[PDB]
C-alpha cells in the first residue's frame, strides 16, 4: 500500500498581485484546477488514499473542490501548513496519514505528460525500498535540485539550486519513499526542510533510485506568469487536437475501474451543459485506445 | 459619477475551473481579472466604486482591494445571491447610486488602445441619457447587437439574436443618468433582467449614445477557457515588449495623482521580491509619456 | 533497405496568402523549417536515403536548404510534382527511385513527438510485408482517414473524410510500404489518386498493420494559420523547457552516429552567432541521457 | 511622398528558419510580413513604393506584390547585393526618390492602435526636416534610444547603447525631406550606413521631430524566433475577436478609394476558396465604422 501526499501550500508572495486572493494550485491550468494535474498523477500510479497539505486559509476551498475523494473513488485527507518552511515539512505534517506505510510526494505545481507516463510511475511504485525520484533535462537546472552521473550514468551528487549546475538534470517534483522517510525527515535542520537533504540520505545509504524522464516526456513549470500561461496553451493544443482531455480525474478513476458507468454519469449530469461535462458523457460510449 | 463592478457568478459555464473561486478574481497573465474593469473605471475618472459579487466571494474581493483608501479609492460591497441579469446591479446598488451619475461595467471586461480615456472620457461628460459602445465582433448572436440605419443612426437592440442584423455587439461598459434605477425597477424577467432591457428603454426615449469602439481598440474576450487563455497571451506580449503593464491600478492611481510618490513606495514594499513591486519601484524615478 | 518519400507539393491556396511567396512546408515552425520535422522523423526511423517531392517552383528552395544531404550523412534526391493529383501520385514520380526496396512516405507538414517514437517506428520499419500505418484520437476525424475497429480492436473499414466517421482515429500521414505499393498505385483511378485507396487494397489482402499512436504522443496539425501557431507554441515551450530542440537533424545525425564530432563542429562553425549553432556546440560535450 | 520598404537580408540571426527565403516573405499569422510595413505606407495615404530585398529575394517579392496597379499602387524593386546599414536605402533609392519626400519603414515592422492614421498623417504634413516615433520598451539596448531633457526636447541618438538613457527606442518608420538622400551620401560606416547617423544629423540641425507613439500602441518584434511567434498570436487574438483584419492592403486600398467594389470582387475571385478571399468578398456589402 502507497499513500499520495500533494504539498499546494501555496507560493508565498512570488506571484503576488495574482495569488492575492487564491493559492497558485487553484488557478486553472487551461479548461481545470492546477491540482488536478499532479492529483491525477498520484492517480495513475494507483494510488487513492491521498493528504493535501495547503494553507488554513485555502483548505476549505481545496475541500469544497474535492470533497473527500469518494465521488472519484479516492479517499481525501486534509493537512495544513501554518507556515511554509520546506517541501520535507510535509513528512512531518503527514507524519500520521503515512504511519507506517509506503509514500509518493507530489507538488501541487506540477505538470506530467507523455506515453508510457504510467510505467515510469509503476517502475517508482513498484521499488518497495528506498527512494525513487526523476531526472529531466531543463535549461535553468541552476532553479530546481541537480543530479550529477559518473561516466557509467550512476547518480554521485545531489546539489539545492547550485549557481554551477554539474548536469542540466532536474530532480520533478514527484518523488517514491519507503518508511524510513518520517524519520530521514525528522533529523533535518533548517538550511527551510530541504527534500534535496531528505534525497541526499537516501543516496548517501546507496537507496536512492534516480531514473531519466526522456526528452519525449512533458514536465512544465507553473513557477512564472510566462511559464503558467505556457503550459495553458500546451493543454490546449493537445485537449483540441485529440479531443481528449489530459489530467481529467473522473476518466481516470473510470479507466482504473474505481468508479463504473453509473457514478461517471452521476458525475457528468451537473456539468452536462459545459464541455467538460459532454466529455464525461462520451466517455461512457466510446472506446478509446 | 459612480462606478459599479458587476463580478458574480457565470454559472456552471467554466466549471471546474471556476469551481473553487469566482472567474473575477483568477489572474488574467500577471494580475486579478477584477484589475482590468477598476483600471478602466479609475481610467474614467471614477473613484467611489461599489464591488457585486456571490455571497461566498465577497470577503476574497475585501481581502484583495479593502476599503480602496490604499489606491485613493473609496470601495463598497454588496452581494448578488443569484444570476438574475446584469440589470440586477441597479436594484442591489440603488442606496450606493443615491441621485448620482453612474457607470457599469463587467468585471471579466479587458479594454486596452490610445485614447481610450477620451473615449470613457466623452461618455461620462454627458449628464443626461445613456452612453454604451460599439465594437465589431466575428460572434454577435453571443452579445447585445445593435443595428444601425444607413445613416449610421442606432434603430435597434437584440439579446443574443439567432439572426444578429449587424456584426457590432454592445460591450461590457455603460454610463447612466439617474433614470437607470427606475428605469431597472419597471424591468420584467425575460428569467433575468436584461442590461439590453435597460439600453432598449433609453433608445426609445431617444436618449441613448451608442459611440463606435473602432477596431484600433482590443476589447476582449473572458467567456471561454481559450479566450481566457488569449487574454493572457495578449497583455503578456504587450508588457514583455513594453517593460509597462496594462490596467495596474497603483501606476493609475499614483498618474491621476490620488496617491503621491510616498504612498507608491509603501505598497512597493510588500511586492519589493517580485517583478510587480519592482515596477512600482521603477514608476517612481521615470519619466514615461 | 528502406527508402524515404517526403511529400511537400505546397497546399494550393488553402493557405494563401501566406504561403503565396513560398511552399508550407518551408514556413518555420518556430525556429526551423517545417520539413525539418518530417526529415528528422524518417531519419529517426533509420532511413538515410530520402526522396523530396515539391512543385517545380520550390525545388530549387528546397534544395538550397536541404542539398544532397551528404553533410548530415544523408542521400536526398529531388523530384517534381506538376499538378496536385494526390498523395498516392508520389509513388509514380518516385516509382525509379523505390526501385525493389521498402519505402516509407511521410507529409511535408507532419509534426510528431513523444516518449519511445523511435520504437513505435521501428515496429513499423521491421514489418517488411505489407503495410503499416498510424491510427491517432483526433477532435475533427472528418478531415482525415478513419479507421473503423471491431469489438477486438482489429482494423474493418478505412474512410476518406467521412462526413460520419465511424471512430475518432485518423491515420496520421506516415506510411510504411512493401515492394507492392507501386503497381497498387499504378492501378488506381482518380475519385485525385487517394493514399487512403493505397491502404484499404493492402487492408483487403490483409496485409495493413494499424498500430495505435497513444494520446501521449503529439501529432500536430498544420492545416491552419490556427493550428500553424499552436504548433510554433508548442515546440517553443518544449525546447525553452528543455534546452533541448526537437527534429534537429543534425543532432539525430550525430546521435545516429551517421555523422562524427568533426563534421557537427563544421555544421555549427557557420551558424556559431544564433542558438542554433550555440546548440550544435554544446551537443559536442554534454551526455543527454 | 514617396514610399521605401527596406526588407533585405537579417543576415545568419533567425538561420535556419530563413535559409531558404527572407524574413519579410514569412507569414505574421494569415499574411507575408511585408503586408504590414505595405498596409502602414498605405495607411500614410503612400501609393509610390520601392521595395529593396536580396538579389535572390527580389523576384519572390515581385511574384507576390506585381507593379501594385492591382491595389491603386505603384511598386517598384531594388537590390541591396550586402546589408551594409538601412541608410544603404537612401543611395539605392536615390533615383525612385528623385526630388520628393520619402517614408522609410522597416520590412520586419508591425504596428497596430487607434488614431494610427492621425499619427501617420501629423509626421506626413510636416513637409521639411525629419519625423520618427518614441516607443517605451524593455530592452532599449536593442535600438536606436532617445534621451529627453526634464520638458521631454528630444537631446540625444545613440545606436543600442550598452547603457541606454531612456527605455524609449526609435521605431522602424521614418519621415524625410529633400534632404535625406545627401546627408545619406556624406555618412561613413561605424561597418554599417546607421539610420540613427542620418536622424542624429537631423537632431543637430533641430530637423528631428520626435513624436512619443504611446502605450496604447502596439509596436511588435519580429527580431526573434520567440518575438515572430508572439507577433503571430497577436495578430491572430485581434482579427478572430473583431472578423476583421489587420494589415490586408486590398481593404486598405479599397478603403482609401485606390480601387472600387469591381477591382476589389476580381480580387476576391481566385481567394474565393480560403477564408481571405470570403474576407474581400464580406467587405463588398458590410459597412464597418
Ligand atoms: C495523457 N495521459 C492520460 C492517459 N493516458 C494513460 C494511458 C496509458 N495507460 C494504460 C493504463 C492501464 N493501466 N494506464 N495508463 N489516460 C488513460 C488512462 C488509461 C487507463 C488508466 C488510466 C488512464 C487518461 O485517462 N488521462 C490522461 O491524462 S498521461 O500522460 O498518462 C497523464 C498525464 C497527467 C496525469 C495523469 C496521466
Ligand atoms: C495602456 N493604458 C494605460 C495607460 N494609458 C492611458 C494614457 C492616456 N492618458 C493620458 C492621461 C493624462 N491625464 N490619462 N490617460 N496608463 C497611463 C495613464 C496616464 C495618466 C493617467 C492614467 C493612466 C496607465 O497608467 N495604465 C494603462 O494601462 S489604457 O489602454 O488606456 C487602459 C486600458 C484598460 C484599463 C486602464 C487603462
Ligand atoms: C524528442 N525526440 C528526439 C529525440 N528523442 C529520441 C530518443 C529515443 N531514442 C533512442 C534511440 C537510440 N537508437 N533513438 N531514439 N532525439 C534523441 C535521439 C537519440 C538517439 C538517436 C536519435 C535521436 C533527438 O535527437 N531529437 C528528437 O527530436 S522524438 O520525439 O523521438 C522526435 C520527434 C520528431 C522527429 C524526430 C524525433
Ligand atoms: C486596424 N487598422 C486598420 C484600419 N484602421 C484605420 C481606421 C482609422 N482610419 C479612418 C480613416 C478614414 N479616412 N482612415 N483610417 N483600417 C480601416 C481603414 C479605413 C479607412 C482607410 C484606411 C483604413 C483597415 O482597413 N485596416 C487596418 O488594419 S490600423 O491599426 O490603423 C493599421 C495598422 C497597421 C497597418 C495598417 C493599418
Ligand atoms: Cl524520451
Ligand atoms: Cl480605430
Ligand atoms: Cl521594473
Ligand atoms: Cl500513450
Ligand atoms: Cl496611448
Ligand atoms: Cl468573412
Amino acid at each position: 500500500k502507497r499513500k499520495g501526499i500533494i504539498l499546494a501550500g501555496g507560493s508565498g508572495t512570488r506571484l503576488h498581485p495574482a495569488t492575492l486572493a487564491i493559492s497558485k494550485q487553484l488557478l486553472p491550468v487551461y479548461d481545470k484546477p492546477m491540482i488536478y494535474y499532479p492529483l491525477s498523477t498520484l492517480m495513475l500510479a494507483g494510488i487513492r488514499e491521498i493528504l493535501i497539505i495547503s494553507t488554513p486559509q485555502d483548505t476549505p476551498r481545496f475541500q469544497q473542490l474535492l470533497g473527500d475523494g469518494s465521488n472519484w473513488g479516492l479517499d481525501l485527507q486534509y493537512a495544513v501548513q501554518p507556515s511554509p518552511d520546506g517541501l520535507a515539512q510535509a513528512f512531518l505534517i503527514g507524519e500520521s496519514f503515512i504511519g507506517n506505510d509506503l509514500s509518493a510526494l507530489v507538488l501541487g505545481d506540477n505538470l506530467y505528460y507523455g506515453h508510457d507516463f504510467h510505467e515510469l510511475l509503476g517502475s517508482a511504485s513498484q521499488r518497495q525500498t528506498g527512494a525513487s525520484v526523476f531526472a529531466y533535462h531543463v535549461l535553468d537546472p541552476e532553479r530546481y535540485g541537480v543530479v550529477e552521473f559518473d561516466q557509467g550514468g550512476k547518480a554521485i551528487s545531489l546539489e539545492e539550486k547550485p549557481l554551477e549546475p554539474k548536469s542540466n538534470y532536474a530532480v520533478t517534483g514527484l518523488y517514491f519513499y519507503d518508511q524510513q522517510v518520517v524519520d530521514i525527515a525528522r533529523d533535518l535542520k533548517p538550511s527551510e526542510l530541504e527534500i534535496t537533504d531528505v534525497n541526499r540520505a537516501y543516496l548517501e545509504r546507496g537507496q536512492l533510485s534516480v531514473e531519466i524522464m526522456g526528452r519525449g516526456y512533458a514536465w512544465l513549470d507553473t513557477g512564472t506568469h510566462d511559464s503558467l500561461l505556457e503550459a495553458g496553451q500546451f493543454i490546449a493544443t493537445l485537449e483540441n487536437r485529440q479531443g481528449l482531455k489530459v489530467a481529467c480525474p473522473e476518466e481516470i478513476a473510470y479507466r482504473q475501474k474505481w468508479i463504473d458507468a453509473a457514478q461517471l454519469e452521476k458525475l457528468a449530469a451537473p456539468l452536462a451543459k459545459n464541455g467538460y461535462g459532454q466529455y464525461l458523457k462520451r466517455l461512457l460510449t466510446e472506446t478509446v485506445y
